[PDB]
């Protein structure tokens, strides 16, 4: 079985390398995978299942996951073992409904700090075995990320119904306080989110240093996670810089001028800028950078739910199909870029000379042309974007024709993409989803505490089994072949 | 009473199965509606992600924004929901202040949200095309037989 | 046939419970449903159809509806009985077109209070049998 798995790897690699006889090498790799699956299929006892799943630690399951042997890992003979290991030391929860499991997740989320504090006695405690199970690790991580999302949402509190004060008006706790001190100071929720992000960043840094930057970047989703944390760090660094500037102004104001009120004082313009509202902030202010990057980070923060969905049964194939569609998108989206850039440059060249002449400046510059032709995909761009105030009907008519052709091209490419990635669709979906869920399961087997809480510190019996299994496989294959050729 | 009147015409699902032409019609509609919820959960996830992200971005510009569409939680939800059907204007992410960083990030996030809605819509359509395949005939006859036995 | 139907129920329930060998249990349930359908298929008289459709009141049809045995209930051998019972005490309306049926519905709608008032004498009246039919209940 190991020989067949390594041979499947070699055949897949040679199929990728050759690109001429790719069909033949792929067929040979499928033959090796089918042989492995057939050998696994003939199991009749847990001992034989274990012997196939690892030699003399699910070594063979991990090695098949590495080689993308979907049918060997999604086979019920392996799923029965993976579920027993996954629900280790807590078997009663396996038969409960999804609602009970969600209730368990909520219970863990509510009492996560309490169980984390009690984890010190857990190795000598009965509940430590439960908390060390491969499932309660996943529930702990999921409840942890849900708590992080709740912290992100609750940070934006006091503004759900809108800010009570207009941007043009400054509010100070005391008259001598700088407004930027009031607006840049870290709240306790922000300080907790900072610890949260540093914990996740430390976990990812440890993983990267253990593995290696090259194959770390090779995974697309790990790159997205690292970029998310980097964006969080950049936003908090910009916020910290704004806080430093504000507190420097605060030190200065009490350092030199000694008056009962700050309004009557003619502060130096460098310090006086810190007593301004949003209307007078520089476009490149550190707080503006911080808010923009923090908004991007919050948008990307809810994408970690792709670590939780595969464990579920209903939304597993959902995420698998979404990932397949997203992977199929990029090939068509390159051609989208090509055609979009063609029309964007063509219309920009046409309308660049009518900056003030056009009634609506939508193609006069490169940025407006890009904006208008992008929003034309969703219909949010008005049709009056190609009409002028001058009586140059030639340019206007050519703009109308080019805009119509661009819209027709977008429609044609959209329908072409939809049709092609319908045809590209065809228990393959079932085995693919089970393979993804098995990868998720094996990710937690051997990572005990959540990110924020991780900072704190007579040949052989196996040969006999394999010989029996191979003898059975040979007999079954011969029986099947001769039974189909009895005549 | 208006909500009740809207829901009152839904009882026609008790009359349609007896008919022969509209039986499989209602069966297919029910199958599609059942398939919707699984994708609609992910719709909620992505929609809430972008809704909170844009609300956090634009919450500080209540009076600064030319059109208050993301300044509060309710306006952000309204605008991003109506963006699915195209009824929300593109001028919802442009400010009156010269803070081009926030405005540009809002434009980028809005474009990414629209692209995500398109991608998820096509993914749902393709998946519940593939999920489709006299099975329809026997299913419709079973539903009509349940109606008869009722 | 009852044993096969209960076994199909048990196999479907175990397919839901296990979630590991769900394919095998679903295949076994399909085998039981196919056996039930095949037993129903060999009918050649109304007596045999009735005997399969209920034991010693469409008991087996109801029990198959409860177990989602789609092919046993949608089989023509069962549909012929369900239509005869459905169009009971009014057989001429079965062969009429959809337009005639809609006209009957409109006629009932126009005179619904009148027939409701006359329903007091309906049990002793000829028209009470028509108004008590399984179809005129649906039209009403
Ligand atoms: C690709 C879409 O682009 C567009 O929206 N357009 C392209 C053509 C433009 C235009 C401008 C003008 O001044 N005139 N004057 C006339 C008489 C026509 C005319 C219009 C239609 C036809 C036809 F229907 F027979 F084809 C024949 C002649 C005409 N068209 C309007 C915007
Ligand atoms: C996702 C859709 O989001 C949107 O609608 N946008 C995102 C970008 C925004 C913007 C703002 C600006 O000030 N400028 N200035 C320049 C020079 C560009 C520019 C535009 C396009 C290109 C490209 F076409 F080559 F890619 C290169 C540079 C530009 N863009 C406009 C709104």
């Amino acid at each position: 079985v190991l020989t067949a798995l390594e041979l499947s790897n070699e055949l897949a690699k040679l199929a990728n390398i050759e690109k001429e006889f790719k069909n033949d090498y792929r067929k040979l790799s499928m033959q090796c995978k089918d042989f492995v699956v057939g050998v696994l299929d003939l199991c009749r006892d847990s001992e034989e299942v274990e012997a196939i799943l690892n030699g003399d630690s699910l070594s063979r399951v991990k090695l098949a996951i590495k080689y993308e042997v979907k049918k060997f890992v999604a086979h019920p003979n392996c799923q029965q073992q993976l579920l027993t290991i996954w629900y280790e030391n807590l078997s009663g929860l396996r038969e409960q409904t999804i609602a009970i499991k969600c209730l368990v997740v909520l219970v863990v989320a509510l009492g996560l700090p309490f169980l984390a504090i009690g984890y010190w006695i857990a190795p000598c405690s009965r509940l430590g075995k439960i908390l060390r199970s491969p499932f309660m690790k996943f529930v702990a991580h999921a409840a942890s990320f849900i708590i992080f999302l709740g912290l992100l949402v609750f940070n934006a509190s006091d503004r759900f119904e809108g800010i009570t004060t207009l941007p043009n008006i400054t509010v100070t706790d005391y008259p001598k306080q700088i407004f930027r001190v009031k607006t840049t100071q870290f709240t306790w929720t922000e300080m907790l989110i900072m610890v949260w992000v540093l914990g996740m960043m430390w976990s990812e840094c440890k993983e990267l240093w253990l593995e290696g930057p090259r194959e770390y970047i090779l995974q697309l989703w790990n790159v997205l996670d690292f970029g998310m944390l980097s964006i969080f760090i950049a936003a908090f660094t910009a916020r910290f810089l704004a806080f430093l500037q504000a507190t420097k102004a605060q030190q200065y104001v009490d350092s030199y001028v000694q008056e009962s009120d700050l309004s009557e004082v003619t502060l130096p313009p460098e310090i006086q800028y810190f007593t301004y509202a949003r209307d007078k902030w520089l476009p490149s202010d550190p707080q503006i950078i911080s808010e923009g990057l923090y908004a991007i980070a919050v948008v990307l923060s809810f994408s970690r739910i792709a670590y939780i969905l595969p464990a579920n049964e209903s939304f597993g194939p959902l995420q698998i199909s979404l990932g397949r569609t997203v992977k199929d998108i990029f090939k068509f989206m390159v051609l989208f870029i090509m055609v979009f850039f063609a029309f964007m440059i063509g219309m920009f060249i046409l309308y660049s000379y009518y900056l003030g002449a056009k009634v609506n400046a939508a193609f006069t510059t490169v940025e407006e042309s890009f904006k208008t032709l992008f929003w034309s995909i969703f219909g949010l761009s008005e049709v009056t974007s190609v009409v002028l105030k001058y009586d140059h009907k030639f340019i206007e008519n050519i703009g109308y024709v080019l805009y119509g052709i661009y819209n027709v091209t977008m429609v044609v490419v959209l329908l072409n993409m939809l049709i092609a990635m319908i045809n590209s669709s065809y228990d393959d979906s079932d085995v693919e989803w089970k393979f993804a869920r098995s990868k998720l399961w094996l990710s937690y087997f051997d990572k005990t505490l959540p990110p924020p809480f991780s900072l704190v510190p007579q040949p052989t019996r196996y040969q006999q089994i394999m010989k029996r299994l191979i003898k059975r496989y040979v007999l079954k294959a011969q029986v099947d072949k001769e039974n189909d050729e009895v005549n």
